[PDB]
This record gives C-alpha cells, sequence and structure tokens, in this order.
C-alpha cells in the first residue's frame, strides 16, 4: 500500500480542504505555505469552542488552525530564507503537526530562489533536522541542468531529511509544459530516502487509478496531488469520483464547523466549480458577503444556524 498525499496549496490547503482530503482517502495532508515572518509573530492558543489548536497573529488573525483528526497526518509547510527563523517556527508548531516541510519551489527570495543557494538550503534543513523530533521534508522544482539537479538532490539528502517532494518542472516552465517523469526517476533511483512524485494533474491524473500509474512512470514511493485535489478532493477515493454538488456540501459543512473565513471558503468553491461559476448557484456564491450567504447559496442555511447557535 502506497501513500496518497495532498500537496501544499496557498489558500486551498486550509483545515476544511485537509479534513475533506483525509475523508476521501489521503494518508498525509500538507497545509498551504505559511511565511516564517508571519508565523514568528504568533501565539499557540487552545480553542475549546472549536476544539482546535490556533496560531494567532497580533491582529487577532488565526494564521494556522489544526485539530485532533489530522494530528498524525498534517505536514506544516513553511516559507523561509533563514535557518534560525525556520527553527523558531518549527518549535512553535511541532507539538501539533506530524511533519515540517520547507518550500523550495515558489515563484522575498524563499521558494525556487533557495535552489540557487545550496549552502543556504543545507543550513536551513540541517538546523531543522537537528532541532526537531518531527520528520523534515522539502519540496523542490528541478534545475535547468540534470547534473546540477542530481548534485543538489544528493546534497539535500545529506542533511538528514525524511523525504523529498519533486515537482518535475523547472522554474519558469509553465503548467502548460509537460512534467519530467525521467528526471523524477533519476532522483528516486539515486536516493536512499523516499521521493514523492509531483506535477502530473491535468496531463496524467484525471482519476484515482492514474495515481498508481504516475508512481510507476516516475519510480517514486508516493505521489503528491495538488490541482486535481483542488478541482475535486474525491480524487483520493478508490471507488471513483463523487458528484461535485456532494463534495461542495461536505466542504461547506467543515468550513462552518471550523469557523473558516468566508473569503477562503468562497475561493476553494470557485476552484471546484470553475466553469459552473456562471450557473445561478455560482452567481450567488460570487455575490456572498458572509458564511451564512454561502450556506444560503447551497441549501445549508439551516445547518449554519444550528452550528452557529451550538458554537455560541
Ligand atoms: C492554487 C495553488 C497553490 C499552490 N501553492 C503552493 C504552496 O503553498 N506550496 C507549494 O509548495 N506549492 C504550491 N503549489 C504547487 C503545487 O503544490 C504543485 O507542486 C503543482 O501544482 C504541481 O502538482 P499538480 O500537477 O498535481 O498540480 C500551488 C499550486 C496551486 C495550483
Amino acid at each position: 500500500h502506497h501513500h496518497l498525499i495532498l500537496a501544499p496549496m496557498v489558500r486551498v490547503g486550509t483545515l476544511p480542504m485537509r479534513l475533506l482530503a483525509l475523508d476521501y482517502g489521503a494518508d498525509i495532508v500538507y497545509c498551504e505555505e505559511l511565511i516564517d515572518l508571519k508565523m514568528i509573530q504568533c501565539k499557540r492558543v487552545v480553542n475549546e469552542v472549536l476544539s482546535t489548536v490556533d496560531f494567532v497573529a497580533p491582529d487577532d488573525r488565526v494564521v494556522f488552525r489544526t485539530c485532533e483528526r489530522e494530528q498524525n497526518r498534517v505536514v506544516f509547510q513553511m516559507g523561509t530564507s533563514d535557518a534560525e527563523r525556520a527553527l523558531a517556527v518549527a518549535r512553535l508548531v511541532e507539538n501539533d503537526v506530524a511533519g515540517i516541510d520547507v518550500n523550495m519551489g515558489c515563484p522575498g527570495g524563499m521558494g525556487a530562489a533557495l535552489l540557487s543557494d545550496p549552502d543556504k538550503i543545507e543550513k536551513i534543513l540541517s538546523t531543522l533536522v537537528k532541532g526537531t523530533r518531527r520528520p523534515v521534508t522539502c519540496k523542490i522544482r528541478i534545475l535547468p541542468s540534470l547534473e546540477d539537479t542530481l548534485s543538489l538532490v544528493k546534497r539535500i539528502e545529506r542533511t538528514g531529511i525524511a523525504a523529498i517532494a519533486v515537482h518535475g518542472r523547472k522554474r519558469e516552465e509553465r503548467p502548460q509544459h509537460p512534467v519530467s517523469c525521467e528526471v523524477i526517476k533519476a532522483i528516486a533511483d539515486t536516493l536512499s530516502i523516499p521521493v514523492i512524485a509531483n506535477g502530473g494533474s491535468h496531463d496524467h491524473i484525471q482519476q484515482y487509478s492514474d495515481i498508481e500509474d504516475f508512481r510507476q512512470a516516475t519510480a517514486a514511493s508516493s505521489v503528491m496531488v495538488a490541482r486535481a485535489a483542488m478541482w475535486n478532493p474525491s480524487i483520493f477515493l478508490k471507488e471513483g469520483l463523487r458528484p461535485l454538488e456532494e463534495v461542495m456540501q461536505k466542504y461547506i459543512r467543515y468550513a462552518v464547523q471550523y469557523d473558516n473565513h468566508y473569503t477562503n471558503t468562497k475561493y476553494c468553491l470557485c476552484q471546484m466549480l470553475r466553469e459552473q461559476l456562471e450557473s445561478p448557484q455560482g452567481r450567488l456564491l460570487h455575490a456572498a458577503k458572509s458564511s451564512r450567504e454561502i450556506c444560503e447559496a447551497f441549501g445549508l442555511g439551516a445547518f449554519y444556524e444550528e452550528t452557529t447557535q451550538e458554537l455560541d
């Protein structure tokens, strides 16, 4: 049995999508990238009302929210360009998450910008590996040189990281451009640690059975799914895809139970609906100025009132 992983995604990877991905059969769920500069301003707050652990910023904004359900399966992804600041964040969240990931693939010089400075990647990763009891991973995009990609990947493993997620595309290579299954394979063979294949959503993964095909084509230990999970989170379901109306109902119920900010809920729903945003329901969703108005657009107004009342 191989591992089905929810890839990190800014705005999409909040608590409601993570819980929904686990319900549909994901083994590991990554959260959206969170910048170290915001996280170092946060306090850990135990929320007895929602039964969540909250990481609250000085402006009273909840930056990260987790719960007992994802406790052993959530991977905290951070945006960092400083080893001490990275460890400060890991020490804040380590008791509430299952792993620590560092973005090395993004477009303040943190993501794919790090790929050019292997000395900085080496400093950041070793500091985290030595400083936390949690498995450290990272997520990279490939380099323009196959020699430099392979050189960097062996350098990354040497820091003592648990696994490496490989997005089989170079920085500047648009999603239009196909994924490099060959470059992921060359990496998976040369490494002793597990390699997580990533990058084949529209072109390779349209159904559950295609995930195994992509793991074979790349010779990786597991596959990480982003866009296909964003479009329909039931991509993890072995039995087949579920109707979107059904998935969206389950999405909103989680967003209300866990007091997700309505603009975030709205965003994730627009990503699922995409062409259906011109339907009367899509028009109503676009117009929604609150969580109550989102539930109204989806016949969940009764559910919202009963949850809001039971929460207050
Ligand atoms: C909306 C969106 C947000 C993303 N945010 C992040 C992020 O927070 N961290 C990250 O490492 N990659 C981010 N990615 C990239 C994905 O994790 C992934 O590497 C990429 O989409 C290729 O995988 P896929 O073909 O399965 O979509 C994002 C992708 C999308 C579509």
